[PDB]
DNA sequence: TAACCGCGTTC
DNA sequence: TCTTGAACGCGGTTA
């Protein structure tokens, strides 16, 4: 069947592999002992193991399945083995009295596929007892291939949705072996996941293959060095259109190899023979790049897969390459009659995206798009290259790069090397590391690692854990359709997540002075904590011991003077510090040191202090519907005929699509009767967590955030290795800004996958699924959060706060940074306002109830008191921009601006500059803005400078644009937008996004827009009037196409038939888009003056109303 | 006015 | 088949 067309497939693969170079290599025999003390006298080879596959192989008549492996060994070469071992899952029973008899009904009715049986115990959390060493009887089903495994799960789901389902009923007036299978487990591991996970085997790491396995060579860790190679097309698109595959042709390709680079050209596109150059932006990126004048497109083709072949790369990296570069490749060789994966190798999978079995395909769009923290608007090449690379990549309009194949095509070749040196390097210096040493502890191959969800690389690490812990799997988790509260249906429960608030608002700095008005009381406490809060700081935060000190009352006596004198001095008026409080990891240390996990969730009926009793709050929106309503309107329901993908009945619907008909039902009825359709209500709940569970779950989250804690601890050493040297010598400032760039890209690479630890308990298709733990992680993190701000509050001022972070001001006079000494000629450091913080959260924080297994043999534990809960402080900065809403008593959070001691700007969050595509004036006009905020001497001087830049841009939009050229205008103006989806997803929705789509789509034809993510860039037009906004967006992309068109779609959309006008300025609303610009400018600049009691400084946006009559009662 | 949506941020 | 979470700003429609 398939295992004949599987085994032909291997075939096919098995010869390409030895085309590229992948020997099939089976060790020598060895009757001796599986040592591992010295495994240089076991016969076998040394190999850098560099990818996984699974596959089907035959004897030395259906197919054993196993997995082969690539290495690359010490000698230059490289070689292929292969391992064989069984599939399997297990099956779980109601009665452990009869397992020896439902083993007899599975020999029988499994009769085709099943190869072995086998008794296993496994430890099991689901069950009473398990603490003490009792364990779970399964059946352990092995298979010989993958297609029988799945036969046998084909022919047992039956019979689980039998033992549930019914039961028939014949003698009323009175077991099978078939009724004691409760469920199946572990069937729905991948195969080369269990393989590696029994085998102990990872990429990135060396083993020597022998007869008997495979052994890690514990002595060399460091990598081996594989060949690589990046490439990115050219090609010859229309005008006013995407690229398609059928007609268009490719100009040329750009590829790079082992760091000497080469450049292939279509001659009959180009029109010169292109002479080899250097191209290096920086001199670490070397570019010497000798170029390959071939005349055809099938020349091109045929010299870039031939010179594939000839270099062997065992990874090939691209940009956006699944989606558009390997795929035009494939068609534009098709349509010349090849066969690329007989060329070459590589071919589409099942997800649509390009692989191979000897070379991972390593698309950067992926690492850029999920680990590398930038924003979407900056996740296009050159944002990534300047941010990461630190030069600037040649730009080139797609719309010139066609005709300046023939008009320019020097500077079209370096466009094409570009793109290519800029691939090159960022996976050299970025994606090579961090997916291949992922691979050295997650059980996957590199192009696994890199495309798979931060949710699925947690699973696979707990796997791990699971497994060698000896823990049974738990299935994975399926949400219920319906679930109801107090007779109402429910649209979504949740727990309330992190507290956020802005406090403050308007422009702080550290030379203009701020008022502070102090609480004494606040004070007074700081006094009576004092002498433990150090005492404190020398021990959790230093490992160390004030008997070591040798100026402890010296320091503790040099701050209390700053204190007191600040006791009577209540209100001061002096320079600000600008600090930022945020603790180290958050969730991660909550959950490590409250043991929260979410098999540690029991109930009352899964059972002295072991239970840990914590809240966390409920938050449902459920319909303002009872059951009497609900049960009236699927009656309804009942009497319609439905369609069919003739016409069935509502019951013989599917459940799932039978709610989707009720809520869509119950949407209107709800909603014309009970006044709503949402009402919301929260109640905190209180969950137990047994402090005494098998802590493998937590023990994961802490050993990933320690394995973070050193990139984001030697980033910061690095920083201050850039303090301590001079400010000139060249190599040495690039060189520690090379490394603190990659080490904060790289711890920050880290941070995402550890806090997906936590969001992996609320994912869809969990395995280890618990709504209770993420609600209590979120409330300890708000109230830790809450409890922080109280204190500043009362000894400075904060100006916003997002879930553990804490932006605030405190005078200047506050004691800020002092340092310990030891007798050791060493010292240590100490910030006061952290420490101050971090004593009072380790003293209504600290688990007291912390329990560890201390010897395994007796079952004996211990507790102690866990907490990991640390605030970090960056700063003081020299300023911070926030801005304030145009409503009453309301700030803005989640945006702002702070500036280093030196001007540079440290972070800028939130705006719409950062934003993808927004609108560019409002973008322009921001990133023009907060540079002026730290102009001039006085407060009202710096409102004052940056309003110059405020008329300046208004004179912009009020001057009609007349200013500005026909081509400098249309970028300006532009608001490019992205659409998640295609347009027929969105029907019923009218947005401006959805009618610039639909308008663009009858002017350049159906196939611009087939496909999703399409970029949305229009402009708002004048004509029509009294009408809305959405019916009126114009596709900036008309104004370069022809004439009549030009006036035919824009006489339609403007309800004008006269061709009035062609240009630009016509049509467009200037009084829309300074409305847009004069919100900005309220938002940023003018109210928060005022609420800092400055006089408008920009007369021309008028004040709102609320806030000139409050301006007339003062 | 206020609820509610899509998008893309900040956590 | 594959799949981390919630809170929020802002423009825009809808009730
Ligand atoms: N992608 C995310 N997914 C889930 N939770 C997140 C995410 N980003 C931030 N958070 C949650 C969990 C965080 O611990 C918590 C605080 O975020 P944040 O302070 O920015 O980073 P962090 O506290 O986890 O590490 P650090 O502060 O050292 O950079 O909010
Ligand atoms: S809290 Fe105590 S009684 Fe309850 S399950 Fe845990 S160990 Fe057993
Ligand atoms: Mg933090």
């Amino acid at each position: 069947a398939l295992s004949a067309q599987q085994l032909l497939n291997a075939s096919k693969i098995d010869d390409i592999d030895s085309m590229m170079g992948f020997e099939r290599y089976v060790p020598p025999q060895y009757n001796g002992r599986f040592d591992a003390k010295d495994i240089d006298q076991i016969p076998g080879r040394v190999g850098w193991l560099t990818n996984m596959h699974a596959t089907l192989v035959s004897q030395e008549n259906q197919g054993i399945s196993g997995v082969d492996f690539y290495f690359l060994d010490e000698e230059g070469g490289s070689f292929k083995s292969t391992v064989v071992y069984d599939p399997y899952f297990f099956i779980a029973c109601n009665d452990e009295s009869r397992v020896n008899d439902v083993e007899e009904l599975v020999k029988k009715y499994l009769e085709s596929c099943l190869k072995s049986l086998q008794i296993i115990r496994k430890e099991d959390l689901t069950m009473d007892n398990h603490l003490l060493g009792l364990q779970k009887t399964l059946i352990k089903l092995s298979f010989v291939n993958s297609n029988q495994l799945f036969e046998a799960r084909k022919l047992l789901r039956p019979i689980l949705q039998d033992n549930a389902n019914n039961n028939v009923q014949r003698n009323i007036y009175n077991v099978d072996a078939k009724h004691l299978i409760e469920d199946i487990r572990e069937y729905d591991v991948p195969y080369h996941v269990r393989v590696s996970i029994d085998k102990d085997i990872r990429v990135g790491k060396w083993y020597k293959v022998t007869q008997q396995g495979f052994i890690e060579d514990t002595r060399k860790i460091a990598f081996a060095d594989p060949v690589v190679m990046a490439f990115a097309i050219a090609t010859t698109k229309p005008p006013l259109k995407f690229p398609d595959s059928a007609v268009d042709q490719i100009m040329m390709i750009s590829y790079m190899i082992d760091g000497e680079g080469f450049l292939i050209t279509n001659r009959e596109i180009i029109s010169e023979d292109i002479e080899d150059f250097e191209y290096t932006p920086k001199p670490e990126y070397p570019g010497f790049f000798t170029i390959f004048n071939e005349n055809d497109e099938v020349a091109l083709l045929q010299r870039f897969f031939e010179h594939i072949r000839d270099v062997r790369p065992t990874v090939i990296s691209t940009f956006n390459g699944d989606f558009f570069d390997w795929p035009f490749i494939h068609n534009r060789s098709k349509i010349h009659g090849l066969d690329m994966f007989d060329e070459i190798g590589f071919a589409p999978d099942a997800e649509g995206e390009y692989k191979s079995s000897y070379c991972s395909h390593m698309d950067c769009f992926r690492w850029v798009k999920r680990d590398s923290y930038l924003p979407q608007g900056s996740q296009g090449l050159k944002a990534v290259t300047q941010s990461k690379l630190g030069y600037n990549p040649i730009e080139l309009d797609p719309e010139l790069m066609t005709p300046y194949a023939f008009e320019k095509p020097q500077h079209l070749s370096e466009y094409s090397v570009s793109d290519a040196v800029a691939t090159y390097y960022l996976y050299m210096k970025y994606v090579h590391p961090f997916i291949f040493s992922l691979c050295t502890i997650i059980p996957l191959n590199p192009d696994e690692t890199l495309r798979k969800g931060t949710g699925t690389l947690c699973e696979m690490l707990l796997m791990v854990q699971a497994y060698q812990h000896n823990i049974l799997l738990p299935n994975k988790h399926t949400d219920p359709i319906e679930r109801f509260y107090d007779g109402h249906l429910l649209e979504s429960e949740t727990y309330v997540g992190g507290h956020v608030e802005s406090l403050e608002a308007g422009v702080f700095r550290s030379d203009l002075k701020n008022e502070f008005k102090i609480d004494p009381s606040a004070i007074d406490e700081l006094l009576q904590e004092l002498p433990e809060a150090l005492k404190f700081s020398v021990e959790v935060e230093n490992k160390s011991s004030v008997d070591k000190v040798t100026n402890f009352e010296e320091i503790k006596n040099q701050i209390t003077q700053k204190l007191l004198e600040l006791k009577e001095n209540n209100i001061r008026n002096e320079l600000p510090l600008i600090y930022h409080v945020d603790v180290a990891s958050m969730y991660p240390n909550i959950m490590t040191t409250n043991r929260l996990q979410p098999d540690s969730i029991k109930a009352e009926r899964d059972c002295k202090t072991c239970a840990r009793k914590l809240k966390w709050a409920w938050r449902g929106e459920f319909f303002p519907s009872k059951m009497d309503e609900y049960n009236m309107i699927k009656r309804a329901l009942q009497n319609e005929t439905f369609p069919n993908k003739k016409v069935l009945t509502f019951d013989e619907l599917s459940y799932a699509d039978q709610v989707i008909h009720i809520k869509k039902r119950l949407t209107e009825y709800s909603r014309k009767v009970y006044h709503r359709v949402k009402v919301s209500e929260i109640v905190e709940r209180e969950a137990i967590v047994c402090q005494r569970e098998n802590p493998f779950y937590v023990d994961t989250v802490k050993s990933f955030r320690d394995r973070r804690y050193e990139f984001k601890g030697l980033a910061k050493t690095w920083k201050g290795n850039l303090s301590k040297i001079d400010p000139s010598d060249k190599h040495a400032r690039d060189e520690a800004k090379k490394m603190i760039v990659l080490y904060d890209s790289l711890q920050l690479a880290h941070k995402v996958i550890l806090n997906s630890f936590y969001g992996y308990v609320m994912r869809k298709g969990s395995r280890w699924y618990s709504m209770e733990m993420a609600g209590i992680t979120c409330l300890t993190g708000a109230t830790i959060i809450q409890m922080a701000r109280a204190l500043v509050e009362r000894v400075g001022r904060p100006l916003e706060l997002d879930t553990d972070g804490i932006w605030c001001i405190l005078p200047k006079s506050f004691p800020e940074t002092y340092f310990f000494t030891l007798e050791n000629g060493k010292k240590l450091y100490l910030s006061y306002p952290c420490s101050m913080l971090n004593y009072r959260v380790h003293q209504k924080f600290t688990n007291h109830q912390y329990q560890e297994l201390k010897d395994p043999l007796n079952y004996i534990y211990e507790t102690h008191s866990e907490n990991t809960i640390f605030f970090e402080v960056d700063g003081p900065y020299k300023a911070m921009i926030l801005p304030s809403s145009k409503e009453e008593g309301k700030g803005i959070k989640k945006r702002y601006a702070v500036f280093n001691e030196d001007g540079s700007l440290a972070e800028l969050k939130g705006f719409e500059l950062k934003r993808r595509g927004e609108l560019q004036l409002i973008k322009n006009f921001q990133s023009d803005i907060f540079k002026v905020f730290l102009e001039g001497d006085t407060l009202e001087g710096c409102y004052s400078a940056v309003a110059s830049v405020c008329n300046r841009w208004l004179d912009v939009l009020d001057s009609h644009g007349l200013m500005l050229e026909d081509e400098d205008l249309v970028s300006l103006i532009c608001e490019n937008r992205s659409m998640s989806k295609t347009l027929k997803e969105y029907e019923g929705q009218k947005s401006t996004s959805i009618t610039t789509a639909r308008r663009l789509g009858d002017f350049l034809g159906e196939d611009m827009v087939k496909d999703k993510g399409l970029q949305c860039k229009y402009i708002i037009s004048s004509k029509p009037f009294n009408a809305p906004v959405t019916e009126r967006a114009i596709p900036v992309a008309i104004f370069s196409a022809d004439i009549p068109i030009k006036r035919s779609f824009l006489r339609r959309w403007t309800l004008d038939p006269s061709l009035e006008d062609l240009d630009i300025r016509t049509i467009i609303d200037w009084g829309y888009y300074r409305e847009r610009l004069g919100s900005a400018i309220q938002k940023i600049i003018t109210i928060p003056a005022a609420l800092q009691g400055v006089s408008n400084p920009v007369p021309r946006v008028e004040h709102p109303d609320w806030l000139k009559r409050k301006i007339a009662t003062k």
